[PDB]
């Protein structure tokens, strides 16, 4: 008992410490209200990763984007979405907003099968304009070809996108503070089907040669689907976060952050996120850096 009372205490310090390291390397000043999501990551006990991102706009850094991801063995889904609604509440509450639920709604809507569930994520990207603030969630589903027909019924729609439904398992949900919320559908390519014929067929042959270069350093690909007809964001799972720079043609803002994360103790690997058209560049403009930590009893 001892024992779990010490690393308890602990486990609510490395995460509040990850979340400050983050928004004092960026932010002079935290961002209301980042607290209201300190105190939702230190009430989640079991095992989670937090992760901390930076959205780059030519020389603008948007800097107070955290995440929790659920990762208890226990695999109690409806419990998690549970606690992240109620967090999610107490924001509407202390800033005096109402939330617009109804894609999640729509998306549980009909008789849920929690065991579908994979992953499952809640957090934040905060603005100082209010209205620009967001909630985010994100739901990975396995097997529940229902859900994913849903999924794309609340979103863009019809062909072009549906070309890469079978390759679709996450879902993420955006919720503004000024009530405009957004559905998000991902197709993905895991690392061990890169190589595959149909698969070029499928996917890489639709995707400039550019695009395809990042994929020799990483173990995980992700496009989404309903925003943007042309110019899609690719997201790359890199294995190491030191590869950034030798794939992704950094501007100065984006090598700051990459500079502070280098030597952080931090998980090896990364995310990072930018438009199709700004890896056609001598120099990415537009690009969105995602890093991790895992906190275990
Ligand atoms: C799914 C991956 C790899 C990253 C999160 S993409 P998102 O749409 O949830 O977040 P942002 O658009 O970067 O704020
Ligand atoms: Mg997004």
């Amino acid at each position: 008992m001892i024992v779990n009372v010490i690393q308890k205490d602990r486990l609510k310090e490395q995460k509040l410490q990850f979340i400050r390291n983050h928004q004092q390397a960026f932010d002079v000043e935290p961002i209301y209200p980042l607290p209201l999501f300190e105190d939702f990551v230190t009430s989640i006990e079991g095992d989670c990763s937090l992760e901390a991102s930076c959205k780059i706009e030519s020389d603008k850094l948007i800097a107070s984007r955290f995440l929790l991801f659920f990762e208890d063995k226990t695999q109690e889904w409806q419990k998690y979405l549970h606690q992240s609604l109620t967090f999610f509440g107490l924001v509407e509450n202390r800033v005096g907003v109402k939330i617009n639920y109804s894609l999640l709604q729509q998306f549980l809507g009909s008789s849920f099968d929690f065991s579908k569930v994979t992953v499952l994520s809640a957090g934040i990207d905060l603005r100082n304009n209010l209205a620009e603030s967001s909630l985010k969630m994100h739901i990975r589903i396995k097997d529940y070809p229902e859900k994913l027909d849903k999924a794309f019924a609340l979103s863009d729609g019809a062909a072009d996108g549906n070309y890469l439904k079978d390759f679709v398992n996450l879902i993420g949900f955006d919720f503004y503070f000024n009530g405009k919320s957004e559905i998000e559908i991902y197709a993905e390519v895991q690392e061990d089907d890169f190589f595959k014929p149909e698969i070029n067929n499928l996917v890489w042959q639709h995707f400039p040669k550019t695009a395809l270069q990042p994929l020799k350093a990483s173990s995980l690909f992700f496009t989404g689907l309903s925003k943007a007809n042309n110019n899609p964001v690719l997201y790359y799972h890199l294995k190491n976060r030191q590869d950034l720079t030798n794939y992704f043609k950094l501007n100065d803002t984006a090598q700051r952050v990459h500079s502070f994360y280098q030597h952080q103790d931090i998980l090896p690997y990364m995310w990072v996120g930018t438009a199709q058209k700004e890896l056609e560049k001598t120099r990415i403009e537009n690009i969105r850096l995602y890093y991790y930590k895992s906190f275990k009893m």
